[PDB]
DNA sequence: TGGCATAGATATCGCACGTCTATTATCCTCAGCGCAATCAGCTGTGACTACCT
């Protein structure tokens, strides 16, 4: 469980105070939604997954 | 006598079927500007009268 770390987006981690290095690598790509995000996904589901 | 298949008995994990509160950028309102026919005051012009010759 040490090695299974909690991770969150760049906003969400500015809202938490934190900002990412520069460089860093995404430690997990996963679907992104958000209002604009969420009703192009909706637009065409060919996306949905490539967001990450 | 003894090796073990063959199905009775039983859970067991995967696929599928219900809710739930938010990994992140709206909807009306009042004050601030604008545009077009009167109306009035600044300025020009004529009528009346003062002054140098």
């Amino acid at each position: 469980r040490d090695c299974v770390h909690t991770l969150h987006s760049r906003d969400t981690w500015l809202k938490k105070a934190r900002v990412v290095r520069l460089g860093e690598v995404p430690y997990k790509m996963v679907k992104g939604f958000s209002n604009r995000a969420r009703k192009a996904r909706l637009a065409e589901p060919q996306l949905r997954e490539e967001n990450d």
